[PDB]
């Protein structure tokens, strides 16, 4: 009801359920796979949707909304999906003419437009993006932001004269899925390029950013961005005439990013007296609540409370001031650090008597006491520490998961201890399912190939790759996967 019961080391995905829930993140809902996010939720959302829209203004992509349905023939115009379309088949009492299809994405949909907003060179670059929800009926298990069925998302497509135009904007885009997710929810990712094997159908490469949940050792793909060359202006014939008046073909991105990235957040940095949000995300950066007892202190301290408010919002920081009679202290201190409030200010006698107040951070409860004079600068200062420090937690913590192995044995070692691995590899497709059945041999417990980092370390001269023995092109991270 009250309070968190799980440990989030012994019933990591019981915990994952009582904080979303008991932090008022979410609700749970009658058709499998969707949920209800309430305000706490939906504001993490808003916060990153305007941090990226302010970013991709400065690369001129422009928002834009397409229809929620596809058609049949269209949609079907990518491989290996069509079993995850929703289809609507009547109106009313009314069987359709012919099925319609909810969005899994907006290509097709799309696509088949831009041909004829693309005539010219002086037609690109064009770059659209949207802010929909999509819908793909998935076999896997749904779990709350992460596999859910129904899913807010932002899905950006962009066209060029050429590849230096269209793959630069694709790295562009990826530091920005870095930032959405460092700046904003202090979770670290690493950026890499897919294989051949895990990489869009439609794509030419798939550049990713990963994210690793160490209490069961899941990576999870936390941002996506493409470059498509010209492999769907080939499908939807989609071209322009050349500086020259040569007929060509466009080169595109497509990019996305999706309410997963919440999830993501809230496994990296809750804890068991619950959620704990980046105060870049959380409505209230602070709450203050009185502890006194003889009804003298009362209207005094009803005051200083209401003074340490007033100056804080002054400042645009916005907080909350628990003052209701009817709970405890301990009532108070519980129910704000369930629902991911940075700091609590607690104002008693002693700090009236001492023109102070005690502040405790919700990353790891250091207490402190501040003159009221110094508190604005203080608690501004501390905001910052407490991103800083769940931030670089979460890299200390993301690193020792990553074990940079060489051997088949010692691979397997890493994956049985919960981490994920980073091993030198020949590349070769045909590997790719080979090592997914063998070590599932030893939610999918297959050792997935996640991401060639771009980071590289040096690779020594003869290196042999770790399952081929042929000669090891780059490293590689693998792991078991979400
Ligand atoms: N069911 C889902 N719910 C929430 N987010 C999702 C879901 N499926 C994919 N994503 C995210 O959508 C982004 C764009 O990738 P996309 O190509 O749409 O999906 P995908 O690669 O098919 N799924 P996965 O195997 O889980 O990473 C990725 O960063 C995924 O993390
Ligand atoms: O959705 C994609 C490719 C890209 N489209 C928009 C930007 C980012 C995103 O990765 C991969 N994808 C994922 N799931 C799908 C599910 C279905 Br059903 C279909 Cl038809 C198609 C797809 C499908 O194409
Ligand atoms: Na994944």
């Amino acid at each position: 009801i009250l309070g968190i019961t799980s440990k989030k080391i012994e019933n990591f995905s019981d915990w994952y359920t009582q904080v979303i829930v008991k932090s008022e993140l979410i609700e749970y809902y009658d058709i499998s796979g969707c949920y209800i996010l309430r305000p706490a939720a939906y504001y993490i959302w808003e916060c990153v949707q305007a941090f990226f829209n302010k970013e991709i203004k400065k690369l001129n992509v422009e928002n834009s909304y397409f229809p929620l349905f596809v058609t049949k023939n269209k949609l079907e115009k990518i491989e290996g999906f069509s079993p995850e379309v929703a289809w609507v088949t009547k109106y009313g009492d009314s069987n359709l003419p012919e099925e319609i299809a909810i969005r899994p994405t907006s290509e097709t949909i799309m696509y088949s437009v831009f041909p004829k907003w693309i005539r010219s060179y002086r037609d690109l670059p064009l770059k659209l993006n949207q802010w929909n929800t999509v819908v793909r009926w998935e076999f896997k298990q749904p779990t709350p932001f992460i596999r859910t069925r129904e899913f807010l998302w932002q899905e950006g497509h962009t066209a060029h004269k050429n590849e230096e135009e269209a793959v630069k904007l694709v790295f562009d885009i990826l530091d920005l899925y870095r930032r959405w997710y460092e700046e904003y929810l202090a979770v670290p990712i690493i950026k890499g390029i897919k294989s051949e094997g895990e990489k869009f159908g439609g794509a030419n490469f798939t550049s990713t950013a990963e994210a690793f949940i160490s209490e069961n050792g899941r990576a999870i793909q936390a941002a996506t961005s493409h470059y498509l060359g010209t492999n769907f202006a080939k499908m939807f014939k989609i071209e322009f005439e050349d500086e020259n008046e040569v007929k060509q073909y466009v080169h595109q991105t497509s990019w996305g990013c999706t309410t997963r990235s919440i999830g993501i957040m809230i496994m990296t940095h809750g804890d068991d007296k619950g959620l704990v949000l980046p105060p870049n995300v959380s409505k209230y950066k602070v709450v203050i609540v009185p502890i006194f007892y003889k009804t003298t202190d009362e209207n005094a301290i009803h005051s200083y409370c209401k003074d340490i408010e007033k100056i804080l919002k002054n400042a645009q920081i916005n907080c909350v001031y628990d003052d209701r009679a009817s709970y405890s202290p301990g009532y108070k201190f519980n129910h704000w650090e369930l629902r991911g409030i940075p700091i609590r200010i607690e104002v008693g006698p002693k700090d009236l008597q001492n023109n102070s107040c005690v502040i405790v951070r919700r990353d790891n409860n250091e207490k402190c006491n501040v003159k009221k004079e110094s508190v604005l600068l203080e608690t501004q200062q501390m905001l910052v520490d407490i991103h800083k420090n769940l931030f670089l937690k979460a890299k200390k913590k993301l690193d020792d998961s990553i074990v940079q192995v060489t051997s088949f044995s010692e691979v397997m070692n890493a994956l049985n201890k919960k981490k994920m691995v980073l091993a030198p590899w020949c590349e070769d497709i045909a590997t790719e399912e080979e090592i997914k059945k063998e070590t599932q041999r030893l939610l999918s417990g297959a050792m997935k190939p996640l991401c060639i980092p771009l980071d590289q370390p040096p690779m020594p001269p003869n290196m042999k790759c770790f399952w081929s023995g042929k000669p090891a092109k780059r490293w590689c991270l693998f792991g078991r996967s979400y």
